[PDB]
């Protein structure tokens, strides 16, 4: 009554109030935020398919903090394929400065442990950050870091998360960006044994390619399902969840659209 | 000839909704706030802002100096309680703006590297300018609070987003505004663009206790139309001095005093 679409919301504004960039065409708006309520549904979007053992795999993966494809493709995830070298390595991506980021003295520091560390320290820090935003070693990756920073914040024993993410392709990128964070910020309160707050999603240059419109122009007629719910085993750490902890019940999305 | 005031519509928000803690805070996390930077320069006008303080730190980031002297010698003592013995800081701001080290011995200086793909990539959808290094955050007096902003250009106009993970609200963040909303001009100037939006989003946004009242006062007073903001075309980013920067039509409700 009804149900929240603070992301279709988004994609609808920029498509009417977009401007125009152009190697295919994109309409852009930017500095742009979405947020999702987390105890008021799981945000996988229903008015398409989004994958979820995907989003999931990734996110497990990132975890590992390991910069090899192999354990993905062992588990029938292939997104990150056309980035790898010939040997399944792509550089020093996303879990890689997770977990390890590293220091001029002979070590690297595990901001992830890290972050959780001052959750269950100090939920009041004002500076709880993971940054993937490694500028020197921005060279090495496949891929410069899209999803490049979140934060932590805990109120009345519940906890938020807020993503900045410097480019978003509205249409195919956003919705997989938005179920991955959504599912770490619930990772990061189990752990912690806090409620959950609010997921926030925040955008650089939020786009829509040329070649979406339609697609876009679909989804966009159709009206929300209820969002599905989150089902979470608590594992022994962060790092030892499994795809059988993890499981969305009651999603119902519309068919895919591409 | 409405005043948008979306820095004070943000903290009437966080005094209405947002969540007290514990000397405490009430607080709301993940706020944005907006102006266009062509509908005048966001320096408030609900209260007199300092602004030679904010020009003076803005040319120390730039200058990229772990040292507060340049501070000292032109009367801005605001960072003095943070330096040792020798005025050394360690690696803040500045320092990571200009000279972000690399493991194979060098430094990357962002500022410039921005300013050149604003030049030859305007589209470039990676013009980050960070000051969050973790591998030096523990050299550091402080760390980083206003710790990256990302440009992008629209139609001739740039436009500049901040993330800032804390903010005092009535203390801090007026002059983090004022001062990235300087900056985003003096890289538009520079690299022949026009000016679109100023976008501040933060992470903890926070009233502080001990500033109540000087927020109800604040808050009471209807706002009046922002200053102009005359910029001199020095001859690099790096060549801006006080000379070159001026604020016209600034007409601030009185000083409104709080502390720390
Ligand atoms: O997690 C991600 C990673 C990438 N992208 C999209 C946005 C851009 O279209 C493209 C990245 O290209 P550049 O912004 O670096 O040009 O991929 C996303 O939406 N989400
Ligand atoms: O540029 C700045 C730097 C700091 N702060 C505020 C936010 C916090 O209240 C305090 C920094 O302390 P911590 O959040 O790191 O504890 O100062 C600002 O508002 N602006």
């Amino acid at each position: 009554m009804t149900v929240p679409t603070p992301y279709e919301d988004l994609l609808r504004k920029i498509a009417e109030e977009g401007s125009h960039k152009d190697g295919t065409g994109t309409t852009s708006l930017f500095g742009q935020q979405i947020r999702f309520d987390l105890n008021e549904g799981f945000p996988l979007l229903t008015t398409k398919k989004v994958h979820f053992h995907s989003v999931v795999g990734e996110l497990l993966w990132f975890l590992q903090g390991d910069s090899n494809v192999k354990w993905l493709q062992d588990n029938n995830i292939r997104i990150w394929n056309e980035w790898a070298d010939e040997d399944g390595e792509l550089g020093p991506v996303y879990g890689v400065q997770w977990r390890s980021w590293p220091t001029p003295d002979g070590r690297h520091i595990d901001q992830i442990s890290g972050a959780l560390e001052t959750l269950r320290n100090n939920p009041d820090s004002r500076r709880n950050i993971v940054s993937a935003w490694n500028v020197s070693e921005l060279e090495n990756m496949a891929l410069p870091p899209c999803h490049l920073l979140f934060q932590l914040y805990v109120a009345d024993g519940k906890l938020s998360c807020q993503l900045y993410q410097r480019s978003a392709d509205m249409f195919l990128g956003v919705p997989f960006n938005i179920a991955s964070y959504a599912l770490l910020t619930h990772m990061f309160a189990q752990q912690a044994g806090l409620e959950v707050g609010e997921f926030i999603w925040t955008g650089g240059d939020c786009h829509i390619y040329d070649n979406h419109k339609e697609q876009v122009a679909e989804q966009l007629s159709r009206e929300a399902r209820p969002y599905p719910t989150l089902e979470l085993n608590k594992a022994a750490s962060m790092f030892e969840y499994s795809f059988d902890d993890i499981t969305v019940s009651g999603y119902d999305p519309h068919p895919l659209i591409r």
